[PDB]
């Protein structure tokens, strides 16, 4: 769909059985979800942003459904205020910027 | 222009007589620029991101030329790693997300 930016670009994701809302974020290389229950194997990883760094759990090959579109990728789970869909996944659902 | 997301969405901006590169960021509410010389008054503000909070100088009515589009708005200058154009200016240059 086309999404204007007067409000935050928030979509519904279905991940690991759970429904969440996430921000479509072009300035994020990675996808970072708030602490949740995910099955499996994860690695320790540190990522950075404004303000500094956090330590997150890396899960690879996770299925995510972003606004009814399917994609599989690396998802990081840690202490982020808002769930962020970053560019590793935005390329999979075909998301482009327009101006 | 239409921008795909395989690489970071960077554009050229002209601000305060100076040429910079900045990231078009749909997940940023505000425009945050690294430390640079700007004329006039500024107010102190705290903003947050994933690793915490930073103290920024807020400037209002700043003219900014983003990929040849002129826009007037609030710009925050501070200790950010990369120059960020957030939704307060992206809505003024007519920026939309598409998938
Ligand atoms: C998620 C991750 C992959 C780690 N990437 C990033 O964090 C990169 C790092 C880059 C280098 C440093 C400068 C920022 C850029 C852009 N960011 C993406 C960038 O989109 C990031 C995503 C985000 C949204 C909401 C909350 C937290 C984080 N947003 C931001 O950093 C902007 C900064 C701002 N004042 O506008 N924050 C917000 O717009 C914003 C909104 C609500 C909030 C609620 C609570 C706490 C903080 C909140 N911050």
């Amino acid at each position: 769909p086309q999404v204007t930016l007067w409000q935050r670009p928030l979509v519904t994701i279905k991940i690991g059985g759970q429904l969440k809302e996430a921000l479509l974020d072009t300035g994020a290389d990675d996808t970072v979800l708030e602490e949740m229950s995910l099955p499996g194997r994860w690695k320790p990883k540190m990522i950075g942003g404004i303000g500094g760094f956090i330590k997150v759990r890396q899960y690879d090959q996770i299925l995510i459904e972003i606004c009814g579109h399917k994609a599989i990728g690396t998802v990081l789970v840690g202490p982020t205020p808002v769930n962020i869909i970053g560019r590793n996944l935005l390329t999979q659902i075909g998301c482009t910027l327009n101006f």
